[PDB]
Order: C-alpha cells, then sequence, then structure tokens
C-alpha cells in the first residue's frame, strides 16, 4: 500500500544515490557525466532498486542533456525497461511521454525505442492505490496527457491504436477513465480520425464493455451526449422545431442479453444515473415507462395485492383447537394451540383454507423460480446492495418466501410455533408492498427517504439509544428490585426492565407511577433524568436529524427515482414474453439507413 | 479597566493644558514654542500625568517641527521615558515608530534615543483590555505596523532581533499574534533575512513554545503554511503527479513529551483545528488513526463494553434477603432488603459476583490510576473544559469510578443505601461508553451535538421549564388539597404535585381525570391553560429551537470531530507503550536530508 511505496522510494533514492551514474544523471552535472561515460571497461546497464536504468532516471528530472550523452554513449538503454514489481514494463518512452518533454520523445523516437511497450506494473494498474489510470502503452499516456504533437509522432513511428492493456482497455478505453477535462472529447476524435476502418468503436475490453457502454457505465456525460452527436440524423428544421432521429443500436439492445440500460442502472457509479436523464435515453424510458411499463406494473402490484390478502385471510383463519391439558399455574392465558394435520381439515371453510394455502405455497414458489435466476445471473452482492433495482425488497422477498415455505414443512410434519414464522411472514410480505410504491410520483420517493433512513439515521440513533435503555434499565432494576412485583411491575425483571424503558424512551406508555403506594425516590430522581436526557432531548434531535437530512438528501432522492423506474422497465421486460413488450422505435429502412431502428424526438428551440 | 484608561487620560490631557510647553507641543504653535525655549534657567524635564515628556507630546500628534526644534534645545528628551503605571517604558521612539513617522524616526535615532528600550506598561502588555499587542521593543513595534524602512533602519542601528518581552515573545512571536493581514508574511522572512546563523526559530518564550508551536496554537492557518514551505523538499514531478517529502521534526515530536499536536488540539482557540485540515498534518493523523488508533480504539471500546456488561451483570446479582421486620404499615411496598457480608458470599453464584466485583474494581482503580495523572499533569480547567478531548466524559468516569469504590466501602463497612450510588454508577458508567462513539462517522457528530446541547439548549428550555412547573404545580396542590386524595392522587403532596406535573409537561404520563367522580372546574381551566402553554407550545418550540440550532451548528460539529479523533489519536500513543505506535514517516538517510523522519506524500494537480 502506501508504505509498500514508501520503502521502493526510499530504496530508489538509495540505490541513485550509492551509484555515481545515476546520481549524475539526477542532479545533471556535465563534467562528471563526460568522466563517466569516457569509460569503456563496461557496459552501462548499472540499475536501481527498481531495475531502472540511468535513462529512466534522466527522463525523470526532465535532463535532456543527460539523456542525450546517455543514448550517445549508449544507444541501447533505449529498449531496456525497469524489471522489479512497481514498474514491471515502464521503460524510458514512458516517462518521456508522460513528462510531456517533445524534444526527449524524438530523441527516444530516433535511437529506436520500442512503441508497443506494456508498463504492466503495480502502479499503472487500474487500483484505488494509484492516483492516476493512464494504461500501459505509450500511445494511451499520450493520449491520456493531452499533447497532441506526441500522439501523432508515435502514430507515425508505430503505435497499432487496437493494442490492449491487461485489464483489456484500449486507448479510448482509458480516455474515457479520465477526469472530465477539455482535450479529453476531442482527443477521442483526433484518435478516431486515424481508424480509417470493424472498427475501434466495437471492441470490447475484458468486462466485455463497448466504449459506448463504457461511456454509459462510468458516468462520463459528456463523453456521451459528444458520442450521440455523431449517431443522430437531424430531417427538417421546419421553423422553430425540428425531428432528430436518434440510433438506438447501441442504447435499446433489443437481441442483446446484456442491455446497456441495464449496464447504466446496475453501476455503482453516482454519475451513471445522469445518463438517464439524456436526450436519447430519457424519452426511450419514458416512453417504455408510460406506454408498457406503469400498466404492466399496475396489473402486478394488484396481483401481488390480492395474493397479501389471501395470505392474510388465510393467517386469519388458522386452525386452533381448546388446549388439551389444565393450566393450573397463575400468570399464563393460553388457551388455544395449534390443530394437528389429522383434524385441520374436517370441513367445508378448512378446503377454502386448503386451496388458498396451496395458492400462497404456488406464489411462494413462482417467488423463489423468478428470483433465484436472478440471484444466479447478476452477481449476489449487487442484487441485493443496489437500492435502485430494489435490493432490501428482493432480501425481504427471498425471507418471506423461505419462512412461508418453512411454515409449510412445520404444517405437514406437526411441530408447535407456526406463530414466529408466520408473524415475520406477514410482517414481511406487506412490507413487500411498498417495492410497488416506486411506480407513482407520489409513493416513490417517500418509500427511497424511508430506505435511507433505516440504513442511515436508525442506526445511528439506536447505537446510542440502546446503550441509554441498557443504563436506565439497570438503574430501573436496581432501584425496583427491593419492592413488590404485584404494584409496579415495570421492571420486576431484566427483560421487562429493557423493554419496559425502550416504550418510556419511544413514550409509547405512561410513566410507571402508582398513587396508593409509596414508590422509592431514587426512582423519581432517575425518571427525571431519564425524562430529560432521552425524552426531551434525543426523540426531538431525532426529529431533527431526520428533517435536516430530508432536507439535504431531498435534491438526490428526486434524480433517483426517476433513475429507478428505469430498473423497473428494464427489469419488466426480458423477464415477460416478448409479444408484451414491442420494439421500441421505428425502423430506418424507410429513411435510407438500412437495419437499424431509431427514436423520432421532436424538439422546438426558440 | 476602562475607566482607569479614562481617568489617566482625564489626569493627560489635564496636566498637558495646564503645563504651557507641553501644550505648545500639542497643538503646535511656533512662535510660543520658541519663547519657552529660548529660556534656559531650568533643565527642561517637566512632565504630565504619566511622566511623559515634551517629545513624547510632539510624536503623539504627529508634530515633526516640534519634535527637531524639541531636541534641538534639549537632545536628551530621547533617552527619556515616561514614568507611571500604563506606561512606565514607553519613551519618545516607541511613539515615532508606530505612528510611522520615518523623518521623525530618523531624528530620534540621530540624536541617540535606546534602541532596546522595553516598553513595559499596562497598556503594552498582552491582555484582553488592551486593543493591540505590539510587543515591548520598537523593533517589534515596527515589525508590527509593517514599515519595512523603520525596521531596516532600526536594524543598522542596533535593535537586537533576539530580544525576549517581559511574557517572553520574540519579534516572531509577536508577528504571530496579529490579525492575518499582507504585510504579517513577509515582514516574518525580512527578520529571517537578518538572523544570519541556535537561532530565532528554536528559542521559546515563557511557555516554552516554539514560533512553530506558537503558530500551531494561535490558529495562524497562513503562517503555518508559509512555514511548510520552507520545510518541505518535493522530489520529482513525473508528469501530471508529484511527490513531496515534509519535514516531522516539529510537526510529530517524537522524543518530546508535550508534543506539537497535543498543544494544537488542546487549544482554547477556535481556529486552532483549522491546522489539523492542513497538507502535512492532516495525513499524518489519518495514517496515525487508519492504521493504529483506529483497531487499538475498537479493541479499547470492546473492553470497556464487556466490563460494564460484568458490572451490570454484578449489579442484577446483587445479594438481598427478606425483610427482617414486619411493614404493619400501608402505602409502603419494599420486601427486600440488603444482606449482611456476612451471609451475603455464601454459594458458587456468590463467588462468581465476588470475583466479577473483584474485576470491578479493579477496572474502577485502573480508570483512576489512568485519569489522576492527566488530572495533574495537564490543567484541571482544561481537561473537564474541552469537548475535543472528551472532558464531561472524564469527568464522569471520574465520578463513576468515584461511586463504585463509594459503593465497595459501603459493601464491606455494613451500610444500607447501595441503591443509590449503584443507580448513578450505572447511569453515568453506561453514558461512558458513549466515549467511544467519536470514532466512527456515524455516531460521533451526533454525540458532539448532544453534548452541544446538554450544555446549550436543556439549560434554555430548563430555566424556564421548571418555572412553568413551579407555577403549575402550585396551582394544582391548591385546587386539589381540598378533595379525597384516594380518587386522583397526582397532586395529593406538593413533591408529588412538582414530579407529576414535570411528567405532564414532558406528556409521558396522562392527563388526570376521574370519570366516576367530579372534578373542580378549576383544575379543568388551568390545565386547559397548561395543555395550551406548555404541551403545545414550549415542547414543539424546544424542537424547533434544537433543530434550527442543528442547522447552525451543522457547520462546526463535522470539522470538529475531525479535530476531536486527532485528540483520540495523542491520547492513543504516549499512554499505551511504544512497541504499539511505531514512529510515523520515513527517515531521510536515504535522502541525503539526515536524521530527520519525513512524511511523503503523493500528490496530483491536473
Amino acid at each position: 500500500w502506501e508504505q509498500y511505496r514508501d520503502r521502493v522510494n526510499m530504496l530508489q533514492q538509495e540505490r541513485i544515490r550509492d551509484s555515481p551514474l545515476l546520481q549524475a544523471a539526477k542532479e545533471n552535472d556535465l563534467r562528471l557525466l563526460k568522466i563517466l561515460l569516457l569509460n569503456q571497461s563496461c557496459d552501462f546497464q548499472q540499475r536501481g532498486a527498481v531495475g531502472e536504468t540511468a535513462l529512466h532516471v534522466a527522463a525523470l528530472y526532465d535532463n535532456l542533456e543527460a539523456a542525450t550523452l546517455l543514448m550517445e554513449a549508449a544507444p541501447e538503454l533505449a529498449k531496456e525497461p525497469a524489471l522489479c514489481e512497481p514498474f514491471v514494463g515502464q521503460t524510458a518512452l514512458h516517462i518521456a511521454v508522460m513528462n510531456q518533454n517533445l524534444n526527449l520523445v524524438r530523441a527516444l523516437l530516433a535511437r529506436g525505442a520500442s512503441v508497443s511497450a506494456r508498463a504492466t506494473g503495480a502502479a499503472f494498474r487500474r487500483s484505488p492505490h494509484n492516483l492516476i489510470y493512464y494504461g500501459e502503452h505509450p500511445l494511451s499516456f499520450a493520449a491520456c496527457v493531452g499533447s497532441e504533437e506526441i500522439v501523432r509522432l508515435l502514430i507515425e513511428h508505430g503505435a497499432d491504436i487496437r493494442a490492449q492493456d491487461s485489464l483489456g482497455n484500449t486507448v479510448l478505453h482509458i480516455l474515457i477513465l479520465q477526469p472530465n477535462k477539455t482535450f479529453a472529447c476531442q482527443m477521442y476524435n483526433l484518435l478516431l480520425s486515424y481508424d480509417e476502418h470493424q472498427s475501434l468503436e466495437l471492441v470490447p475490453n475484458h468486462q466485455g464493455l463497448t466504449p459506448f457502454k463504457l461511456a454509459g457505465v462510468e458516468g462520463n456525460t459528456v463523453m456521451f451526449q459528444h458520442l450521440m452527436q455523431k449517431r443522430k440524423h437531424v430531417q427538417w428544421t421546419c421553423g422553430p422545431l425540428t425531428s432528430t432521429l436518434y440510433d438506438l443500436t447501441e442504447i435499446d439492445s433489443w437481441g442483446e442479453e446484456l442491455s446497456f440500460l441495464e449496464l447504466v442502472v446496475s453501476s455503482k457509479k453516482r454519475e451513471a444515473r445522469q445518463i438517464l436523464e439524456q436526450t436519447p435515453v430519457k424519452e426511450l424510458v419514458s416512453f417504455k415507462w408510460k406506454k408498457y411499463g406503469r400498466p404492466y406494473f399496475c396489473v402486478l402490484a394488484s396481483l401481488y395485492i390480492l395474493y397479501m390478502i389471501c395470505f392474510t385471510t388465510c393467517c386469519i383463519y388458522r386452525p386452533l383447537k381448546l388446549r388439551d391439558d389444565n393450566r393450573t399455574d397463575p400468570r399464563d392465558i393460553t388457551i388455544l394451540q395449534q390443530k394437528l394435520l389429522q383434524e385441520a381439515y374436517v370441513t367445508h371453510q378448512d378446503n377454502i383454507r386448503l386451496v388458498g394455502e396451496l395458492v400462497t405455497v404456488t406464489g411462494a414458489v413462482i417467488i423463489l423460480l423468478l428470483e433465484i435466476p436472478d440471484i444466479f445471473r447478476v452477481g449476489a452482492s449487487r442484487y441485493f446492495g443496489q437500492t435502485i433495482l430494489g435490493g432490501p425488497f428482493h432480501v425481504i422477498i427471498i425471507t418471506y418466501a423461505s419462512l412461508v415455505l418453512l411454515t409449510m414443512v412445520m404444517r405437514l410434519t406437526n411441530m408447535n410455533g407456526e406463530v414466529v414464522p408466520l408473524s415475520f411472514a406477514l410482517v414481511l410480505g406487506w412490507c413487500s408492498v411498498m417495492y410497488f410504491a416506486r411506480g407513482f410520483q407520489m409513493l416513490g420517493p417517500f418509500t427511497i427517504m424511508i430506505q435511507k433512513m433505516i440504513f442511515g439515521d436508525l442506526m445511528r440513533f439506536c447505537w446510542l439509544m440502546a446503550v441509554v435503555i441498557l443504563g436506565f434499565a439497570s438503574a430501573f432494576h436496581i432501584t425496583f428490585q427491593t419492592e413488590d412485583p404485584n404494584n409496579l411491575g415495570e421492571f420486576s425483571d431484566y427483560p421487562t426492565a429493557l423493554f419496559s424503558t425502550f416504550e418510556l424512551f419511544l413514550t409509547i406508555i405512561d410513566g410507571p407511577a402508582n398513587y396508593s403506594v409509596d414508590l422509592p425516590f431514587m426512582y423519581c430522581i432517575t425518571y427525571a433524568a431519564f425524562a430529560i436526557i432521552a425524552t426531551l432531548l434525543m426523540l426531538n434531535l431525532f426529529i431533527a436529524m431526520m428533517g435536516d437530512t430530508h432536507w439535504r438528501v431531498a435534491q438526490e432522492r428526486d434524480e433517483l427515482w426517476r433513475a429507478q423506474v428505469v430498473a423497473t422497465t428494464v427489469m419488466l421486460e426480458r423477464k415477460m414474453p416478448r409479444f408484451l413488450w414491442p420494439r421500441s422505435g421505428i425502423c430506418g429502412y424507410e429513411y435510407g439507413l438500412g437495419d437499424r431502428w431509431f427514436l423520432r424526438v421532436e424538439n422546438h428551440h426558440d
């Protein structure tokens, strides 16, 4: 990590300092350099810590004169790379190109340096440890530093433009992976000037991503917008309005199983949801949602609501009989118990409950056979972690299906205790109805904010709240274990003390006070303290935290709801059959553009 | 104070007005001045209220001609200081320098004025009464007014640059103690031009503070940032990225027991936490926290959590026996009492509680032997007042250790009433778990907010809330002392009336209403008034106060949490042994910089 870089820089400066030729290349004294290069006893392959030559040290400090005398004395230093771990394939040409010393680039290319050298060291791979990712080849380095003369001078000296690094990225892929600057857009066009003929636009990297698809994934809105300037065809401009015919070949992806929209919307980048607001994409997903996605989603929502109604009705009419044994014990109030399977189905209403329970198990298995292929296809971390795709709703529908199958297992083999998985199944299944709230303007962002404040604010409150509950429950249990439990039984034992002071924290029960007896004064003192610092302070400031968090994330949830109706639309196609989802757009056979399908957008501008 | 300054200005103007020579120096009439200076009967030492000469009055009103005539008639006025209390070392050279009358400075230095005169008056000491602090020597005065010609003209006329005032400050120390202006940075470099050789940078004042350390303490971010321009060494700039080698000699302070970071973070200045965000300091404390401070802090947090689990389990299983005497009295519900020490330890579970209680007392004494040296070393006001160092958590851990030792004292010598210190110990110790919330992004600033409204907002609410509780408790006790206490006993006597209307203020109990009896109409009227002006008005506006206060201090708590993880990191070193905390940075032996240890930072800039 960072200490490895500090140690290798320490060893680099030590081997530079203890060697006279590398030090003479470092601070560039000409006389000692001429004295050392007038010697002919040994070849000049003396190296530093990473295996860098003296020409690497000359190109590192922009020592042009030192580099000219080193390749005058030994012209074989241009073909020698560094050898050790952080710089495995770095040559002097990479250092000369990336420092933008153009005459040094001419001097290295005049002596025959390798133009297709892959700098496969650990300081050049795409990692969060490295601050930049300029690629491996010097062509990608010259494309990334933004010098047109150096990248052209590499082009007539070689520099095969379809070369790939160890991650599979070509030069345009690395140009997409840059901070959004001025030169990064026309350097793309300058390298498309030398494409001259399959192309460079249609070659993927090792993730299988087109540069159009990679620009969609990485959130590069400027590069995507300027790539869609070359894929549109204006028809006419009849006054203040024009009709643009955008191409949907690389956006819609009708016959390709990883679509472009699925790659955009299932991305771990924050900026990738901005591309869903771009002018060929937004009208496409708006047409797909308003024509097909919204009525099918409202049909599936009503079907799931009716299936919850059937499951709730089958829960309510559960077969329960009278308790066989006598209680013979105070404090216990259970009077009913579960019927055995031999007696659970004897009447007509039990047969109605039987066919409703097979409807429930059928709904459970068609949830599981619909979601387990989505577990196996899309990666299991991205399926649950992405709140755009509906990750928490997916994990609660998976555990709801698991709990209702476990209840059916405990119904066939007679096991007491169906109350616990039935109550978890009812809570999680009815909370899964909020997945269908995302299709509405009114309900979607509110459901987003309840996920943002379960995930962000509720844990922040509860890791202090449980501390206060533990301390004051211990204090209440000390001050009320010497008293009669039949008068104030709120703190009779420690689980009841924890639960009752949790309810006193949330103020959902009354303060325990019995005016017919004398409570201890210590309870009054520590309950006055508890009511001051928890009900008055922490609850109202939790209201303040949720208000300020709502005000800050209110700008993000409005554009993230529109980013997840696109995820809903992409989910609704390729799962329902193709006859319900026709191809979006119109064919370009009549326009003379061929087999490609196009989107016509009518746009006025003054 | 201010009236002393008004009285001494009153006496100054009276002695100037009643003397003809000082008045002639004041409004500068040349003819009466020549008439008075043509006399030779008496020596010209007539003084004002503070002992100021006529040359002081001439230099006060920028009377250059009058001052040249006074030192023409009597050239010994240049060596005469004012004598009384607010100006006891002030000469005419201080007034000439600080008014920036440069020809007057030439005229004073031509006649032989004292260049090393210490102006030790009460108007020149570092006090909140004085509006400026320009030092004592005229060299510091010329450095502070920002005139380069006057400070140079003092340099070839003398003005020993290592001179110290009565507070111990040298000239650079006083330049640090200035408002951040233009000239205050290059006046520092201009006085470092004549350092020429143990230097001026390494001399401390009477607090033992280096000017680097004083610039760290006083919040001077500009002076600190420009002091690290001279203590950094760039290695190379290989394209868009450079590698800077900052010095950690005066920052880290490995072998010095008052470290620089401890002087910065335990400071009573608001701006001193900004220096923790500077480019040599922030990476140092980030490396120290993310490598060593966070896992050791999470180990100590889990150890203290397990210690409180042990203390809570020892509290829950407290030895209590049945009450020996009969109650023979209604309204009393206590049935258990404390076991004596002869019968408290008879079984195996009592032996488990015994070894847990010795674990508790061992934890208490290793809290006390860890904190009482921090009471004695760092000053006791700064240890509790600083919320960055954990002041409230320190005082509650001190009183928690005191209460659990008092409980052990009451356990060896049999005294009834262990409930009160056990309940205070449980509340304060479980709230002392919350000191470990500062090591997390999620939990730290929320705990900062709750201490900011213990000390800021809860006092503001309760000094009105207790007034409303007192008035309405008195009203409820008057309207319910003529009634039967067995029907509505909420206001049967006055402590119950105070406590019950406190609960009615916080709405943690129901409104007392018995529909089987006729309550007085006066209770209904004053309870409608109480529910209008307290539950509806003051509670919701306390929510509004804490919301608006949260929005206002939300900018400061985010940079104050990052300022107190530095305090946590400085606390974690020099207390744990040195083998767990290795030296941060890398040695500069390989770089040729010597014994000093350096921090390598990799920084990209376009």
